[PDB]
Parts: C-alpha cells; structure tokens; sequence
C-alpha cells in the first residue's frame, strides 16, 4: 500500500512553540511582561461573597462555581475589552479566542464555591486583580426562557492586609 496522502492532522509548522523568544500571543498591544512582575509573598486575607443579583432581586450565589483570582496584567487590557463581562444572551461559540498565556494557569488561584457561595483567600500580594467567574442562570420570564448572567469578571484591587470583605455581584 503506497498511499499517496497529505497530513492526517495539519499542525502548521510545529505545535507548542514561539518565534524567537517572542511569544505568539499577540493579544495585548503593550508588553505582557507584567506576568513575571507580580511577585511578593503577601498577607492579603480576602473574604469574598459570591452572588449576582437578578433584576428580580433574586440572589444567585454560585453553586459548584469556580472563582478564579488572577492578576490584572496588560495582557488583559485587550482580553477584557473584547470579552470580559459577556452575558450568556450573547455567548457566541464561533468567535475563536487567541492563544492565552500559559503562565496565567500558574497564577490562577481557584476558589470553588461549594454551596454557601462564599470563598476566602490568604497570603496574597497587593495590586490589581481580576476575579473571573462564569455564572449564568436561565429562567423563564412571563413565559419565555431567558438566560441571565454570563462571564462576570470583577476588577478587584487588593490593598487590605486585614480580612478584606468583598462582594461579587457586579
């Protein structure tokens, strides 16, 4: 069996790589160097209560929901502006996102809210962070099923070395 064929899977030039020290993220206009800038053993005790209030006044906290506390870098200047807070009513599954920085996966501290819908942190440096949480609920209003919520990312600056009570509802 000679088999005159092409690539069984097109992977371009080479999977997992870059140009020449230059990263291929190409998302932010400004240098995203700030990933390796946010370093400091801190004592910022964060006490966050997670709940987005519906227009009805109904409080949806966030059951089995992952609260990701990640640093607000120059990289996220472009990312947050594109998506950031996007309602599920416009949750497009066709628009492809760019290659996100893998270093974020190291900095992303996840607080999965069990049932109480509240999370706490300890030993965190000061600065400006994004709390990313995809919380959405689809309920019926009058008769038609609407889908409220979506990707809620909250801009939270941590300047409190003492128990910092924070509410994520917007």
């Amino acid at each position: 069996g000679s088999s005159h064929h092409h690539h069984h899977h097109s992977s371009g030039l080479v999977p997992r790589g870059s140009h020449m020290a230059s990263n291929p993220n190409d998302l932010p206009d400004f240098p995203e160097h700030e990933y390796a800038a946010t370093q400091q053993v801190g004592g910022g005790v964060i006490n966050g209560d997670l709940y987005l209030t519906s227009a009805s006044g109904a409080i949806q906290k966030g059951t089995n929901t992952k609260v990701a506390l990640e640093p607000a870098t120059s990289y996220m200047k472009a990312y947050y502006a594109k998506f950031g807070n996007l309602d599920a009513a416009k949750r497009d599954p066709d628009v492809q996102p760019p290659v996100l920085d893998p270093r974020r996966a190291t900095y992303v501290r996840e607080a999965t809210t069990d049932q109480n819908g509240r999370f706490d942190f300890d030993h965190i440096p000061n600065g400006t962070y994004y709390i990313s949480s995809e919380l959405t609920w689809s309920a019926q209003s009058d008769g038609k099923t609407i889908t409220e919520g979506g990707t809620v990312t909250k801009l939270v600056t941590v300047s409190g070395s003492q128990p910092q009570k924070v509410l994520l509802t917007r």
